[PDB]
Parts: C-alpha cells; structure tokens; sequence
C-alpha cells in the first residue's frame, strides 16, 4: 500500500505545516502537524478542557464506531519549545492520504498548554520519530508509520515541504518526479529516538564550503534551522546590521536586508537553502527588525534541521531495518 497527502503551511511564514488526517468511523478529519521529531499522535478532542480549545477541530471518540478506549493508558508530552499536552488514549482507524492503519493509538488531549490553544490551525500532532519516544504509559504505543510499515510497498515516507506553498507527505513510495538529480543517503542513529544524522558541513552564500561534522535531527515539527553558535555567527556576519538579541530571543536582522543562501552538506552532496527561506519577518507587527530563520542550538543540546532546512529538499525517511535519511534537491 501507499499514502499521499498534501501538507499546507499554517500561515504566511511557514511557521508549521498541517496535513489532513481521517480518524474514526465515520471519518473525522483533523489537520495535524506531522512531526519527525516526536512519536505521539495526539489530538484535540471532546475530552480537552473547554477553556483550552479555541477554534480547533476536535476528535469525538464517542461518535466513532471503531474507537476503543485503551484502558489505563495515559500520555504526557513536552516539546522543545516548552509546550505540552496530556490525556488518555483510544485506538481507532487512522488514514493518511489513502493509507489506513487500524488500531492506531490516538492520544486524546485532556490538557494542552497555551501555545496549542492559541493556534487554531493545528488540531494535533502526528509523530514520525521512532516509537521508542512514544509517551503512552504503561504500554508504549507505535507511531502511524511504524504501524503501517509492513503493509507499505517500501518502508519509507518522504517529506516534500513547500516554501510559502503546499507540499507533500508520501508513505511507502518515492516519487521520482518530485526532485532533481539523485537522492543522497546518509546514516542515521536511532539511539536518541530521532532521525539523527551528521551533515558534512556548510557554506554561507557564495562562500567556500567548510567541511565539518554537524550532528543533528531531521525535524519537520521544528520551524527553524538550529545549528552551532559558530556556524550561525558565520552566517549572520554576512548580513549588515544583524545581531543576536537576548530580548527578542535570537538573531534579528534589518527587514531591508537581502539574505544570503545557506548550504548544508549531505555526504558529498549539497542542499542550498535560499536566503528568502531564512526570513521570518518582523519580530512584531510593523517593526523593521526581522527574525532570522537560522538560530543557535546552544542551550538546546542538539542541532535541529527544521523546516527551514528540510523545505529546501526532498527528504526520504527510510525506515528499513537499518534506517537512513535521503536528501535530494528539488
């Protein structure tokens, strides 16, 4: 089997992407944030504290003839941005782009932090990291990908995120029309539960490539590109007037600037992030100071190849017995 679903930016800045997911019988369609940096599929629901729901679409398990409470199961999760959610668990039928999993753990939010409440466009998350990170207790649950894997024509999914435009998540096949040149595959460590790999270096604009190993995770659920402070300093030093602002929380730059591209290495291959991808607009409405799309990972504890980087590529998440990551230009 295969699946193919369109993923759509939630706003003009590509702060995140939502992908429609059918849950239950009859289908309830929720728009979820596909997140290769986590492993819980959780949804706003009929169980979510009412004051914590503000415009999201909710999953109502009582209206699904295939929903079954997973007795005793709870979940609780915190993300790198400090947001969190928690609740209980049903199993139900979940389909993505024509691909169907029966008995998928659907984690029903009883509580969500303000960040989620304040974002009316995201009805939940669908984790695509490794199931070892799944927070369901006392019985850890599998991701949608993990549950689908055996049925898929090939044990892969791909992320083709658009820049200010819709893109595509495919399950079980590689769309050879979706990228240019070849796909360069690179080794993955699953030791921390993530799609963790090692970039072979970087360049800033038309500058020479710096060969250097950068360990990081391929994380569709993170907006920006988080890299070591040395790298990020090298990048912003090429932008007149750019500075790190503690008050704002990262590198800002004059909105009047033209940003240079950023290249990262995948083995011998190179992915170029156009400068425009790195502009996340005014720090506040009307401000002439703009927020940078490349930020320091210092104090995160890990480098994150978030959407800024991934949207510049066609990315293959290869869940073979030995998982690997593939990157192609597009």
């Amino acid at each position: 089997s295969t699946g193919s679903a369109t993923t759509t930016p939630i706003d003009s800045l590509d702060d995140a992407y939502i992908t429609p997911v059918q849950i239950g019988t009859p289908a309830q369609t929720l728009n979820l944030d596909f997140d290769t940096g986590s492993s819980d599929l959780w949804v706003f629901s009929s169980e979510t504290t009412a004051s914590e729901v503000d415009g999201q679409t909710i999953y109502t398990p009582s209206k699904s003839t295939t929903a079954k409470l997973l007795s005793g199961a709870t979940w609780s999760i915190s993300y790198g941005d400090g947001s969190s959610s928690s609740g209980d668990v049903y199993t139900d039928t979940v389909s993505v782009g024509g691909l169907t999993v029966t008995g998928q753990a659907v984690e029903s939010a009883k509580k969500v932090s303000s960040s989620f409440t304040e974002d009316s466009t995201i009805d939940g998350l669908l984790g695509l990291a490794f199931s070892t990170l799944n927070t369901v207790s006392p019985t850890q649950q599998k991701t949608f990908f993990d549950n689908a894997k055996a049925s898929l024509d090939s044990p892969v999914f791909t992320a083709d995120l658009g820049y200010h435009a819709p893109g595509t998540y495919n399950f079980g096949f590689i769309d050879t029309t979706a990228y240019t040149g070849s796909i360069t595959y690179t080794a993955v460590s699953t030791k921390q539960g993530f799609w963790e790999w090692t970039s072979t270096g970087y360049a800033v604009g038309s500058g020479t490539f710096k060969s250097t190993s950068i360990d990081g995770i391929a994380d569709t659920g993170t907006t920006l590109l988080y890299l070591p402070a040395t790298v990020v300093s090298a990048y912003w030093a090429q932008v007149s007037g750019a500075k790190s602002s503690s008050s704002v929380g990262g590198y800002v730059f004059p909105c009047s600037a033209t940003l240079p591209s950023f290249t990262f290495g995948v083995g011998s291959a190179r992915i170029v992030i156009p400068g425009d991808y790195i502009d996340f607009g005014p720090i506040s409405t009307g401000s002439s100071s703009c927020f940078g799309g490349i930020q320091s990972s210092a104090g995160i504890g890990i480098n994150i190849f978030g959407d800024v980087a991934l949207k510049a590529a066609f990315v293959v998440f290869n869940g073979a017995t030995t998982p690997t990551l593939g990157f192609a230009s597009k």
